């Protein structure tokens, strides 16, 4: 397997309603994106460290190399980058193969 | 279950068989654990993290958030850090439950 990870903090203005949105439409992307195997999203509860800003979590897994890519370029998650860009403040992403 | 993730940047000076010791004894550590139902680690290829730099990610998933913090003051854990913390440069650490 193979993971799309994002770290977020949403700008200020965006009210609990757009928030629930906004992830309610990212998961949504596995009933239109094919490559999506799973997908969860989470808030943060320890706030370790608040001065950093970041408060969610989400994690997109895949079969493999080649369906994450076609999944990166997929229209729909540029178009949802493209448009919710604008709901968060910070964002971290990362593209792994889980090992142990 | 609960996700205890682990977003970190190591310093420039520390070597890969620097980093090879930190993930292997993290890993041995959370597997005492008897709480820890999955542990992962991975390095983001994507490297669109730009200044902030975060390179390397460890998930590990327990039974519950009182169970992470029973963990977090484990002197095991609190012994990985006081080993271990020289080696990252910036750190970041949230729990959260997954849901869709």
């Amino acid at each position: 397997a193979v993971k799309h990870l994002i770290v977020l903090k949403f700008k200020d203005e965006i009210t609990e309603a757009q928030k629930e949105e906004f992830f309610k439409t990212y998961v949504n992307l596995v009933n239109i994106i094919p490559a999506m195997k799973d997908v969860y999203w989470g808030k943060d509860v320890t706030q370790k460290n608040k001065e950093e800003g970041y408060t969610h979590i989400v994690e997109v897994t895949f079969e493999s190399v080649e369906t994450i890519q076609d999944f990166i370029i997929h229209p729909a998650h540029v178009g949802f980058g493209d448009v919710y860009r604008s709901f968060w403040e910070k964002l971290l992403i990362f593209d792994y193969t889980p090992r142990k």
